[PDB]
């Protein structure tokens, strides 16, 4: 009577099958949704990590057609100030903008004592989306905080996470979440897996959440386990609306830290990776190629039509 | 055709699925049972190995809220003397008997002088006798367990090692107050290489747990635990507690004396020096509490019976 | 739910089961077809790669009883001139047309000047035109295959690359005289890492073979072949023949000139591998041994009768 | 339509499950059969390889209670002379014929002079002729087995190598007194790499054992055995005994002479491995331990009663 719910698959267990194709990679549409109310021109979000997203990188992400979530490892007023820098910034045709033409930005909040105050300062600063973001989103604290943000600040979008199950997705949707963020123990050597023994392989987690939210209009953001552009394509076909990147964007020019030379190589103080735009271009190129192979003219087709093969270790 | 009973899974084949949670890691209850009659405040037991448990480490384990099993690689009177040091020795979780003395166990085999060893250990005040061999599903172990229960009814008796439902029932029938689970648990064990014998530990624990459900007989998971994550998995598979061996070897409290070699610290009697036992216990507990937080388990009973696993591939 | 088409197997997932045998390896027949109209005495084709097939290696492949496909990384007139060298050039197995000239093929893409390239190749006497791209299940390739068949009915045309039953039928319906099978066939392929796309080659071959059964259209297995054992497995999975690339690069006949570097021999424009005939002899030896083990007297039996066991990682 | 017959398992895919035990490892019986007519006191046979079995090692194997198969990479008279040395040669388990002489086998192929070789070996007193090729499920091996059985009805004959139920039945039908199982049994073997051919050895043994059940024809597991644990697994899958090759190469008794090279010992014509008896003792110890764990009092019980679990890579 070992209680095994299912066999769960990760990115390396699957490959996308080619299908009949008419639309070239350069001509497919990458338009998607972050939340019920926020559209993005490319399906990429930068993580709320202190080595990844502050105002500078959030601006660059919005300009590329994605969005940045400003991290919460700073004071309330400091975080609000970062949001303000993004909202007040003055050739980028794909730029993610609100109704006033200002760049979009998100900000992360936890569930600790001063969260209510943090949310109010972020909303007053013009934040587009508040991400109620903890290790365990299927919990009383996160569900209640999501509900509170939705009831107190009905004009801001709210994202809840992190989750990995159909049941958690429904609980957050029911609490009023405008999107959910998917990813608990998504990588092989994650702390969560080693220390706690907890996780769900990310391809199955995405598919389980996608099936649970089908017909609700609530997007899901895949957060974790993405190493190559090929994994971005697989995440979308599994049902993600977009994908959150973390350490992949750390060390870029726009990310926090200053450049440092050490033993004939460049680092930030993590290798120095140059302009964010070059990494985004490569990730997009790979997604466009995959859409070319699967014959998917747009994101809606990519999420719903192509098939996987499951493969062995060999 | 080929007689395959089942596919058997080990710790790395599975992960725990998060569930709805209301209780914080710091507030979950870790209380459990070692045996029908012995409660522990944390689910950890130190192994009866000569590099792990003598009086000193057994005292520290009892103080932490677990228990130590004193090894039998010593004379009868020496082993009895080790038990006495524990029984005659602030720590609010301390494992104590009805007289307020620290709890301790002691291992015995099935060889010629076992009866005499058991009598000296019982006279020394031992709380539990572990009838401990490579193969507990055998006439010798089953008979010795029965003998200890009948001769010394005030002492708790643990039988092992086993890996099957049928072995668990035979030991429960013989009067065992708990069973110890682990035969060829883990990849490069001698038992697997030399004899070709073993059962992956997650399946072994689940098979024994299902066999003993409703009997009140605890099962102790012994072997294959490398990280705190494995401790959580062992509990959800059905273990009541977990026995650690080489993980505690090299701690200050373990046998051996500290030795410096090429700028590093070791214990000497090969093993790295690991500092205070309390730091390792704190890490292991932290991990279990985090897992109970993720699965939404408020106590050990919920952790053992409610959460689910997902099975993963090599790529995971 | 997660849209999985199947579990797909590669060469290392399977082994051939021995069967009752009466015919010695040296006596089995290796005769097969490249296309509806072209027979080969051995089931080997050299890839249209610039480090593999120009006139010199194409001549040697034909002489061995196989065929070479001249690469297209050169001007139209240059490629035509390479075909002419082959057509105008003791070898009892030699692959020859009705006029007694050595057979040769030539690759073309789907870009602006393909029509002009095809016409020059056909005028040069090419036996088969390979319409060869990363994604054969596409409007561009299907239309180009149809165009070659309609405009030049007397030349054989091969379409590819494909990995599915549906793609095989689309190319057969467009008039292809054979199809070429292989998309993301190897472990560390760019297609898999960058795009997340591929089908393990044993399953791709079987799926295409089953789709084309009774049509008279051959399939050529292209990719993932490292040892002679893989050649035998490809044939039992349903391939009519197998295309080799980098395995033939560095042979005396392949492009490049020999170069000495740090006490070893290389080719330059890759280890020096000696005469093509020695590699062909090894590959054939292995296929003959496999036919001996399976009891297959000829290629038709090898493709249809023997069985595999599936094996684990261990 | 990929023609997959089954998933096939090797030694590392499985482990033996402990069962109720009453008999100690030192007290279990290891007696088994090589063929319909030849009993052995331990289930071990040395392979017909030129780095493994000539007269010297064959004598040592018989003395241990097993048997050696003398290799055929030598002239007919030379092979006959090796058999004679064994037949004309403190060891209570020794494998002996009715005349009290040590048992020995000898390998033959299917080439031009096989009939003459078999006759010389039989006249030299060989106990069993092993008709031994890469592919036993073939016209040549089946016919040769039948010929040996018809021409020399008083000698035992073994046919191989095979890996399927159907091949086992064809050899049993031809009159084989035992079959030898193993085609592409190891991971990096030539047959797999060059030809793409093989059957993982645990499945091959079980498939052959099921096909021969009730015929009285033994099966010998040949290949893929690296540890004593694999010997136990081979028996529980249905083998009657196990043939060892390179594991015995480099022993004192095996062919070659000892050579010192860079402070280590090798044999020269491979590490030097000391006395054969030490390796046999270790292999037997492991089998006895496994019989202790499974509760099997003898070989018949070990082959028919214990169960496996199947395990993953992580296990």
């Amino acid at each position: 009577m070992l209680r095994i719910s299912q066999e769960a698959l990760t990115f390396d267990d699957v490959l996308l099958i080619p299908g009949y194709s008419e639309v070239l990679p350069k001509d497919v549409s990458l338009k998607t949704r972050l939340t019920r109310g926020i559209e993005l021109n490319i399906p990429l979000v930068s993580a709320a990590m202190d080595t990844v997203t502050e105002a500078r990188l959030a601006i660059a992400m919005a300009q590329e057609g994605g969005i940045g979530i400003i991290h919460k490892n700073m004071g309330i007023e400091q975080q609000a100030a970062e949001v303000r820098k993004v909202k007040k910034h003055e050739t980028y045709p794909l730029a993610s903008k609100d109704e006033q033409g200002r760049l979009r930005v998100g900000a992360a909040v936890g569930t600790g004592a001063d969260t209510g105050e943090r949310v109010a300062a972020l909303v007053a600063a013009g934040v587009d989306v508040v991400v109620v973001d903890t290790a365990h989103g299927h919990s009383k604290g996160v569900i209640e905080r999501v509900r509170w943000v939705k009831q107190t600040f009905p004009d801001v979008q709210v994202i809840g996470g992190n989750i990995a199950t159909a049941e958690a997705a429904k609980a957050l949707a029911e609490a009023g979440a405008d999107a959910v963020k998917v990813g608990i123990g998504p990588g092989s050597i994650c702390t969560t897996r080693i220390v706690a023994g907890v996780g769900v392989p990310q391809i199955s987690a995405i598919a389980n959440v996608a099936a649970a939210l089908e017909g609700t209009g609530v997007p899901l953001i895949a957060d974790g386990g993405i190493r190559f552009s090929g994994d971005l394509a697989k995440a979308m076909v599994a049902g993600a609306y977009c994908v959150m990147m973390g350490s992949m964007f750390a060390g870029t020019e726009e990310a926090p830290g200053e450049i440092e030379l050490f033993q004939g190589r460049s680092y930030k103080s993590v290798p120095y990776k140059g302009a964010l735009s070059a990494i985004v271009h490569q990730l997009m190129g790979g997604l466009r190629a995959a859409m070319g192979y699967t014959g998917s003219a747009d994101i809606q087709q990519m999420r719903t039509q192509p098939q996987f093969v499951r493969i062995t270790g060999a």
